[PDB]
């Protein structure tokens, strides 16, 4: 069965690009990642860093989720993101995305032994 973290590493992660993420990246990576498969998740981040550095944000800042839970971490450094928000017309399963391209600070949750990313919080 998939862990928490390997689920944060299917719904987050895609170290391949640096950024390129055509206009198409969201609709195309959306799905494949199986995020509309049941429905289309609408707001989704994937982060175009290495796994190592991701995992590292688990050490660094800690800062308030924003459910109140207290594991989040935010980057000290900004990384690589796309944004992907269900369009207005996208009807399940026709799924539809808007694509966009940031380098800010993320904020993860990390649980666990080894303590590692299982939730994406937000970006800043
Ligand atoms: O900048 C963001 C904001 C949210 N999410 C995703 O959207 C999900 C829904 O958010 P959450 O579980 O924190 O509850 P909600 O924000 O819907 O109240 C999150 O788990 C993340 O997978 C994301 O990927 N990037
Ligand atoms: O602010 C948060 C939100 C979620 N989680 C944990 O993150 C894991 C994945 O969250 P979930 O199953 O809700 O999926 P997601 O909303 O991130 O897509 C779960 O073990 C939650 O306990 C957390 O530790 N802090």
């Amino acid at each position: 069965k998939e862990t928490a973290a390997a689920k944060f590493e299917r719904q987050h992660m895609d170290s391949s690009t640096s950024a390129a993420s055509s206009s198409n990246y969201c609709n195309q990576m959306m799905k494949s990642r199986n995020l509309t498969k049941d429905r289309c998740k609408p707001v989704n981040t994937f982060v175009h860093e290495s796994l190592a550095d991701v995992q590292a944000v688990c050490s660094q800042k800690n800062v308030a989720c924003k459910n109140g839970q207290t594991n989040c971490y935010q980057s000290y450094s900004t990384m690589s993101i796309t944004d992907c928000r269900e369009t207005g017309s996208s009807k399940y399963p026709n799924c539809a995305y808007k694509t966009t391209q940031a380098n800010k600070h993320i904020i993860v949750a990390c649980e666990g032994n080894p303590y590692v990313p299982v939730h994406f919080d937000a970006s800043v």
